[PDB]
């Protein structure tokens, strides 16, 4: 804009370009997101504005919402790195378990907070989990999906990833629950441990079938109501469930136990963020600092 000197393009967001910028008047450095098209839904602005009050140490702070000139800009707290990039950079040796645990623990605290205020993310992924040199990790873009919806392609035509999508969404459920975020976080947890995406689908059916091939094709015993879902087909192949010891080796039993609860098929059975914070996996949790080269 005019009150902000663009320092650099941080990246291409799912809704528009994102710039690192300096507030010319207060000198603060922030992240500036330009969102998408003929006027901007007034319903969206009321909803987004509401998010300015959703403040927590593990949630990227929304500093301002600007509509003027009939364009939509969101100003956010700035963090130097995202988890996707950090994982790529840690691929050779992997992120130390104490750091994975600390990150998961903080992420769950952030989810527990938003969920307690009835705000869902809906599109969690490594790219929107931001980290700093102090060992903190924060969730970015909470609540935006509800306001703008999640597109197939971003403004740049890039394909939005389906890797972290909960199965109830893939099966066509119209109503999402907080459980969809726990699923996504479980997939990210598995990816930090193994250094390979858990379910890297490249289409909705491929994503769904990758889940089925690992966790078993769901049925009425494990997921009451599943055969009645909108996109469920009796013709889906029936795959047997695999053992977790084979899915996220060499994670220990506390870790495997927690992950299994975060990946339950039935959204109602899936562990809540609050209950996950009490899981024995976090008994020895600590707050290490990452080796961050900026
Ligand atoms: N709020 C923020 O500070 C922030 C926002 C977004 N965003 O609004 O999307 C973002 N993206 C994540 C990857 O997709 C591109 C944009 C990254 C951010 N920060 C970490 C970071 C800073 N610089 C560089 N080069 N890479 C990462």
């Amino acid at each position: 804009m005019e009150n902000f000197q663009k320092v650099e393009k941080i990246g291409e967001g799912t809704y528009g370009v994102v710039y690192k910028a300096r507030n010319k008047l207060t000198g603060e450095v922030v992240a500036l997101k330009k969102i998408r098209t003929e006027g901007v839904p007034s319903t969206a602005i009321r909803e987004i504005s509401l998010l300015k009050e959703l403040n927590h140490p593990n949630i990227v702070k929304l500093l301002d919402v600007i509509h003027t000139e009939n364009k939509l800009y969101l100003v956010f707290e700035f963090l130097h790195q995202d988890l996707k990039k950090f994982m790529d950079a840690s691929a050779l040796t992997g992120i130390p378990l104490p750091l994975i645990k600390s990150y998961l623990f903080q992420l769950l605290q952030g989810l527990a907070f938003c969920h307690s205020h009835r705000v869902l993310h809906r599109d969690l992924k490594p790219q929107n989990l931001l980290i700093n040199t102090e060992g903190a990790i924060k969730l970015a873009d909470f609540g935006l999906a509800r306001a703008f919806g999640v597109p197939v392609r971003t403004y740049t035509h890039e394909v939005v990833t389906l890797w972290y999508r909960a199965p109830e969404i893939l099966l066509g459920c119209k109503y999402y629950s907080t459980a969809v975020d726990i699923w996504s976080l479980g997939c990210i947890f598995a990816e930090m441990v193994t250094r390979r995406a858990l379910f890297p689908g490249d289409s909705e059916i491929d994503q769904l079938f990758r889940i089925f091939r690992t966790l078993g094709t769901p049925d009425e015993v494990v997921w009451p109501g599943v055969t009645s879902m909108p996109d469920y087909k009796p013709s889906f192949p029936k795959w047997a469930r695999q053992d977790f010891s084979k899915v996220v080796p060499p994670l220990d039993e506390d870790g495997r136990s927690l992950l299994s609860q975060m990946l339950h098929y039935d959204p109602n059975k899936r562990i809540s963020a609050k209950a996950a914070l009490a899981h024995p996996f976090f008994q020895d949790v600590t707050k290490p600092v990452p080796h961050l080269r900026l």
